[PDB]
């Protein structure tokens, strides 16, 4: 690790069902399974990625998206340094559900400059139900990132987690040890 920058603590989001395990799936093994078990606690996971010519460990916190399976939360987002949150783009239910865990992310309030990245999954799918400005215009609402994706066809994957490893590193007291 002897030219790794970093190791950024970047933490996955939202309603069970709506792809945060596929997401990472996709980044850290380049293949998509379609009887993806549900994430059962927290499921960690370590890449290393170059952006703007520095190397940064990712340290991945996958979060199981039902409540029940849910334990430490408190630990889940304690030194997090990026947010991945993430909706499926065919069920509105599921955006709107994001305000919760923006409520429960704002408890975890020590620094006011954690980077979130808001992620509408599922863009391959019929019967979509949040359009692209809507997720766009909550996203910009709350100073996140935005990107649409799908881990099933790779759209927007990569860029999901770069762009936001881009913007971290250029929030230099997030990560200066
Ligand atoms: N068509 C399509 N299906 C997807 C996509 N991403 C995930 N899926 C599928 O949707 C189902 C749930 O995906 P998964 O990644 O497990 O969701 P999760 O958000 O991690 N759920 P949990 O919070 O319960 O762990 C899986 O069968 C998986 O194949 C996508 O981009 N497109
Ligand atoms: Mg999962």
């Amino acid at each position: 690790d002897e030219d790794v920058l970093t190791t950024l603590k970047i933490l996955i989001i939202g309603e069970s069902g709506v792809g945060k395990s596929s997401l990472l799936l996709r980044f850290t093994d380049d293949t998509f399974d379609p009887e993806l078990a549900a994430t059962i606690g927290v499921d960690f996971k370590v890449k290393t990625i170059s952006v703007d010519g520095n190397k940064a460990k990712l340290a991945i916190w996958d979060t199981a998206g039902q409540e029940r399976f849910r334990t430490l939360t408190p630990s889940y987002y304690r030194g997090a340094q990026g947010v991945i949150l993430v909706y499926d783009v065919t069920r509105r239910d599921t955006f709107v559900k994001l305000d919760n865990w923006l409520n429960e992310l704002e408890t975890y309030c020590t620094r006011n400059d954690i980077v979130n990245m808001l992620v509408g999954n599922k863009i391959d799918k019929e019967n979509r139900e949040v359009d692209r400005n809507e997720g766009l215009k909550f996203a910009r609402k709350h100073s996140m990132l935005f990107i649409e994706a799908s881990a099933k066809t790779c759209d927007g994957v990569q860029c999901a987690f770069e762009e936001l490893v881009e913007k971290i590193i250029q929030t230099p007291g997030l990560w200066e040890s």
